[PDB]
């Protein structure tokens, strides 16, 4: 399903992403608007055949489970299933996890290649907050 920048940002802001391990809600929704344009439903099929399923894009081989990914390390030890799914809850845990493994969202080619430092707040104003 499609959110909207507002909804998002309100239920993204009510799970805990809301300034999480230093790193902002702009940041959230604003990755959100260019991995996936707001859509849970959204396919995104990397070359190994691994895929990128959800709101948030999560990988298969290395996050969650969909079978066929030759190797998929699953860290979330989610099925991708959930992210595909028009509930947020599945992948605003998973991204709890991803992002805070070490890292930093450094694996999102969006929020790192897009919205790394645009004065963060701005993704999450307009709305009510």
């Amino acid at each position: 399903k499609v959110f909207g920048r507002c909804e998002l940002a309100a239920a993204m802001k009510r799970h805990g992403l809301d300034n999480y391990r230093g790193y902002s809600l702009g940041n959230w929704v604003c990755a959100a608007k260019f991995e996936s344009n707001f859509n849970t439903q959204a396919t995104n099929r990397n070359t190994d055949g691994s895929t990128d399923y959800g709101i948030l894009q999560i990988n298969s081989r290395w996050w969650c489970n969909d079978g066929r990914t030759p190797g998929s390390r699953n860290l979330c030890n989610i099925p991708c299933s959930a992210l595909l799914s028009s509930d947020i809850t599945a992948s605003v845990n998973c991204a709890k996890k991803i992002v805070s493994d070490g890292n930093g969202m450094n694996a999102w080619v969006a929020w790192r290649n897009r919205c790394k430092g645009t004065d963060v707040q701005a993704w999450i104003r307009g709305c009510r907050l």
